[PDB]
């Protein structure tokens, strides 16, 4: 889910606005993506694509069909840190891990404003 991915990266890097900071940044950063990732921050996010890539092929997410978008979860934020609850059922779990994953990533890389709205078309 988008929706607890932003509070998600907000618990890591509270000075954010996840949904304006880091979406269209490089090449896989937002809406799809392909080719070389441009940076570290990049490559985040070509991880994270993959991740949930990975997850509409696993059985567990495929019987109950709803996806990487539509599978809810719960996690719980406690001093700059995340943890997705014991409480998700194996889907839910793989996708709380892509996105505690990608705000980890996100938090520990450099952000180089030169690749914000960058023309995908040199991805
Ligand atoms: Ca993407």
């Amino acid at each position: 889910a988008l929706w607890q991915f932003n509070g998600m990266i907000k618990c890591k890097i509270p000075s954010s606005e996840p949904l304006l900071d880091f979406n269209n940044y490089g090449c896989y950063c937002g809406l799809g993506g392909s080719g070389t990732p441009v940076d570290d921050l990049d490559r985040c996010c070509q991880t994270h694509d993959n991740c949930f890539k990975q997850a509409k092929k696993l059985d567990s997410c495929k019987v109950l069909v709803d996806n990487p978008y539509t599978n809810n979860f719960s996690y719980s934020c406690s001093n700059n840190e995340i943890t997705c609850s014991s409480e998700n059922n194996a889907c839910e779990a793989f996708i709380c891990n892509c996105n505690r994953n990608a705000a980890i990533c996100f938090s520990k890389v450099p952000y180089n404003k030169e690749h914000k709205n960058l023309d995908k078309k040199n991805c």
